């Protein structure tokens, strides 16, 4: 009841502000998906994300990133650290899940009051971009989307998203 859903492409343009949400690997692979996508159109992003993979690596786990697209000053980015790696050796469904109820929790904290390369680019307050997601942990990662919906429920009344399905 805190999902809204969307039948579209997360990335065809929107008029409002958003951060666009998705799950990633701590390897510094955009390689596949909608990261390969997001890597096509905001290389500057990637760079950044490459970047923290590359200090900190798997110690990110259960941690986000808020990113500028640089691109678009109504669309950031929020990487959820949920697997060492992508493809077929992400981890398994149950640490991924953890991580992604982790990450998204610091997204939590983080409005209420990861936001390192936001200095500079960042147009409005925090809390003003809506949350806006793919299925995330459904594709690469393999996760039944029921499994992911439950942890996005257990923010009711702290956040809301808006899942896009293709
Ligand atoms: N523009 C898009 N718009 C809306 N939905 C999309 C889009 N692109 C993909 N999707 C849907 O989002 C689902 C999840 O996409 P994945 O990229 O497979 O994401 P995930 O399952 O979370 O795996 C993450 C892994 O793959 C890479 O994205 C990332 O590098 C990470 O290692 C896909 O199954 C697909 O149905």
């Amino acid at each position: 009841s805190n999902i809204t859903y969307v039948k579209g492409n997360i990335l065809k343009p929107k008029s409002y502000a958003r951060i666009l949400i998705h799950s990633c690997n701590c390897n510094g692979a955009w390689g596949g998906g909608i990261a390969y996508q997001l890597a096509l159109r905001y290389p500057k992003a990637e760079k950044d994300y490459v970047e923290v993979c590359e200090k900190y690596g798997s110690n990110l786990l259960g941690k986000c990133i808020l990113l500028p697209s640089y691109e678009n000053s109504d669309l950031l980015i929020c990487c959820l650290f949920t697997s060492s790696f992508g493809g077929s050796s992400h981890g398994e469904k149950q640490s991924i899940l953890n991580y992604t109820k982790l990450a998204l929790d610091k997204l939590k904290t983080f409005r209420e009051a990861i936001g390192d390369y936001l200095n500079g680019h960042i147009k409005y307050p925090i809390g003003e971009y809506k949350l806006e997601m793919p299925q995330i942990n459904s594709g690469i990662f393999g996760v039944p989307w029921k499994e992911t919906e439950r942890v996005l429920e257990e923010f009711s009344g702290d956040m809301s998203f808006t899942v896009y399905q293709l």
